[PDB]
């Protein structure tokens, strides 16, 4: 699932940690995650930068394999009170049969401008026979806080569906080294209606 042969993804949760004692804590799961689906990568062009360094240029340059497509429902429906110890987080683990020095690129666009790029670099762990990257506790962007209460307040689900059209985030996994393209994961974002539930689906892009 979201893999190739040379790196494969483990675990992604994007949460809200929560306590009001230490009595009584709470983790929310904001998004969590053998033949995939086929779509056109020409459709989200837009979405995400077509400048140097775009979705575009980067299939041409790296493997046409390695690139995905991820429909993340978000579980928006989490009490926000309290600052208390509240905190916002990116967990990820990537696992990989070979060695190597990771970079893990995450572009938070709207309106297909990169707003906040967050670059982050990890070293090899060998455990259990194989290499596992492990990204752990990601503290939040200031403006994906913010972001997240600019939705909560919307009156109606189907209005942040709406916005949220133009909000996308492209994950790009590198190797530092080699300067090659490891792992792509263009994301884009819809609201699940649910009592507590999140749902995504994952296509495979594809020049056709
Ligand atoms: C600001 C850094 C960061 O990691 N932002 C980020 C990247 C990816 C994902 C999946 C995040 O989690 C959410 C995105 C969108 C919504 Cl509506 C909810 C959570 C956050």
């Amino acid at each position: 699932s979201i893999g190739t042969t040379k790196l494969r993804l483990v675990e992604f949760s994007a949460f809200l940690e929560q306590q009001r004692d230490p009595d009584s804590y709470n983790k929310h799961l904001f998004v969590h995650i053998p033949l995939l689906e086929s779509v056109d990568i020409r459709q989200i062009y837009d979405k995400f930068p077509e400048k140097k360094g775009g979705l575009k240029e980067l299939f041409g340059k790296g493997p046409q394999n390695a690139f995905f497509l991820v429909k993340f429902w978000a579980d928006l429906n989490c009490n926000i009170q309290d600052d208390a110890g509240a905190f916002y987080g990116v967990t990820s683990q990537y696992e990989s049969s070979e060695n190597m020095t990771v970079t893990c690129s995450t572009k938070v666009c709207s309106f297909g401008k990169q707003v906040v790029e967050k670059v982050e670099t990890e070293y090899a762990r060998f455990e259990n026979g194989r290499f596992v990257y492990r990204i752990n506790r990601s503290p939040m962007c200031e403006y994906m806080i913010n972001f997240i209460h600019k939705l909560k307040h919307l009156p109606e689900k189907y209005m942040m569906n709406s916005v949220l059209e133009n909000f996308t985030i492209l994950l790009v996994v590198t190797n530092r080294d080699t300067q090659e393209t490891l792992l792509c994961m263009a994301c884009v974002f819809e609201v699940s209606n649910s009592e507590h539930g999140a749902q995504h689906h994952i296509y495979r892009l594809v020049k056709d």
